[PDB]
């Protein structure tokens, strides 16, 4: 079986929470904290291992953005320090391509980066490849058919409805369509051959609205929205369904879980977290043993 794992996030300030849920029975483990709260991280899983990337401790003693990547192996229930990045990245968007972790955009402090890295697992080692063509904190990211997108985000002055595509054997992006939404802090993730991109601020209000990219037509479609509007959600897929993850909705940082049926175009309350949270990382791998 496998969990969906969820690690960090923000209520009060940020949290060094490690927990998973399995979709198969409800239940919820508490797994080995984070060694450094962090939230606006995020998470992967390589070679089923996972991955804690970047983030922000917010603390009453202060507030450091993380260069930090960090990894959990289930079968220790371990914590263990990587290679840290070249720079701290708040608000980080991550893919996974060839066993290689891409770490795009985020924060530090004022420095809105369009910088990216690959983190390669075998070597413990972080390589700069091209810079995206534009600025992004609170990106989403996800990878399809070994090209990576970002999507969405904040450049600093405005949340952006564009995207970008990542051609590794070129080491070059490239716009793609923008969503038909302004979406930052957005859930971004894959389903088939399709793009999501699920809820977000727009600068006025957390979304619950969710358009989906279809890399054969070039376009966007919204598809059924979310139960809840939700700014800072986590996103990833079990099972072929994709999970949403806490957020924010412009009132309450949200334990609300939601699954998605593309078949039936339906959104379904799944769980509840142990707690509201938002600026979680989520990634999917086996269980604690
Ligand atoms: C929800 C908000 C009031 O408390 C937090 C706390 C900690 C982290 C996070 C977070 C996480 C991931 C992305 C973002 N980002 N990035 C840009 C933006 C934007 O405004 O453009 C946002 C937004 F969600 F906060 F919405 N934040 C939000
Ligand atoms: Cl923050």
């Amino acid at each position: 079986g496998r969990l969906i794992y969820t690690a960090g996030g923000y209520f009060r300030q940020s949290l060094s929470y490690l927990e998973a849920y399995n979709p198969s029975n409800g239940s919820w483990l508490r797994l080995a904290d984070l060694q450094v709260p962090r939230s606006g991280l995020a998470g992967c899983v390589v070679g089923g291992l996972l991955y804690a990337v970047g983030g922000r401790n917010n603390s009453p003693d202060g507030n450091t953005d993380s260069s930090a990547l960090d990894c959990y192996n289930p079968m220790t229930n371990q914590w263990s320090p990587c290679a840290s990045m070249s720079v701290p990245r708040n608000r980080i968007g991550v893919g996974v391509i060839d066993g290689h972790i891409y770490a795009v955009g985020g924060s530090h402090g004022c420095i809105h980066h369009s910088s990216v890295e690959r983190y390669e697992p075998e070597r413990d080692e972080w390589h700069l490849v091209a810079p995206m063509l534009t600025r992004r904190i609170g990106v989403g990211v996800a990878v399809l058919n070994r090209l990576l997108y970002a999507v969405g985000g904040f450049d600093g002055t405005n949340r952006l409805n564009s995207a970008e595509c990542y051609y590794p054997e070129r080491n070059e992006w490239r716009m793609i369509t923008p969503m038909n939404t302004i979406r930052s802090g957005a859930g971004v993730c894959v389903l088939h051959n399709c793009i999501y991109a699920a809820g977000g601020y727009d600068g006025q209000d957390q979304l619950n609205s969710v358009e989906r990219y279809d890399v054969e037509t070039e376009t966007w479609t919204f598809v059924a929205p979310m139960r809840h509007h939700r700014s800072a959600l986590g996103i990833t897929v079990h099972q072929g369904k994709i999970y949403v993850l806490g957020g924010y909705d412009g009132h309450t940082f949200l334990d609300s879980v939601e699954c998605y049926d593309p078949d039936s175009d339906t959104w379904s309350e799944v769980t509840r977290m142990t707690s509201g949270r938002s600026g979680v990382g989520v990634a999917v791998t086996m269980e604690p043993c």
